[PDB]
């Protein structure tokens, strides 16, 4: 039951300008225009629709922008790959250019159990008008593909990233229904077949 929740101050800075904002739940950039999240989110979004980059409340963003494409993972974890349009609906301060605004994250090499893990995302975005939290915690099991992990998550965390130490990507917070009963919570935990499915979908060039 670790319940270590920041508000972040500044979410023009990396870690908290790889993550992206749905209107009800979270994603983050894992390379040139394009997003990871879960297929939760996936279900309930779709291409045309729209995602902010790192918005801190009122304060300000990255830019409003278009999912270009949808990719499900065609395994049986909850994770989703989209392409999103380089060019903005609405600029962030860096300009039109969705990578200009955004940083990406690395995939961490591994994770073990008692690694001290961090989610960032948007809890409860309508109550905590579109703030960025910060989540601290620890992984408590890994097995296979699941990730479970002791860190503080809400409604709208769906689709956190999941992130070690050095603030490299573990997995992707859980959007389905928890374990009933559990203090504890779930991510997919990026493992090579994964890792190589998101890979293969991150853009490289202009058309
Ligand atoms: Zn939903
Ligand atoms: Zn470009
Ligand atoms: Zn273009
Ligand atoms: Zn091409």
């Amino acid at each position: 039951m670790e319940k270590n929740v920041t508000q972040v101050k500044d979410t023009n800075n990396f870690p908290y300008n790889g993550v992206v904002s749905f209107k009800d739940a979270t994603g983050f950039v894992i390379g040139k225009n394009t997003i990871i999240t879960n297929k939760h989110v996936s279900k309930d979004y779709k291409v045309g629709d729209r995602i902010t980059a790192h918005p801190n409340g009122d304060k300000g963003n990255g830019g409003i922008y278009k999912i270009k494409s949808i990719s499900d993972y065609p395994g049986d974890e909850d994770i989703s790959v989209m392409n999103i349009e380089e060019q903005a609906v609405e600029r962030g301060p860096k300009g039109f250019n969705f990578n200009e605004n955004v940083q990406a994250f690395n995939f961490a090499k591994d994770a073990k159990v008692d690694d001290k893990i961090k989610v960032i995302g948007y809890p409860l975005p309508a109550q905590n008008s579109f703030k960025q939290f910060e989540s601290t915690g620890t992984i408590k099991r890994i097995k296979d593909n699941i990730l479970n992990f002791d860190a503080y998550i809400e409604p709208g965390n769906s689709g956190s990233p999941v992130l070690n130490s050095n603030n490299e990507v573990i997995g992707v917070v859980y959007g389905g229904i928890g374990k009933i009963g559990s203090e504890y919570n779930g991510a997919v935990y990026f493992t090579p077949q994964i890792k190589d499915f998101i890979q293969k979908h991150i853009e490289q060039h202009h058309h």
